[PDB]
């Protein structure tokens, strides 16, 4: 968890955008 929403999540795992419909800036902060 700690690596995922750390180096993952700006790199390639926001870029994911979980759910698609509500707002990914918001729903990966």
């Amino acid at each position: 968890i700690f690596s995922a929403n750390a180096w993952r999540a700006y790199d390639t795992a926001s870029a994911e955008r979980r759910l698609s419909g509500t707002p990914i800036s918001f729903i990966l902060l």
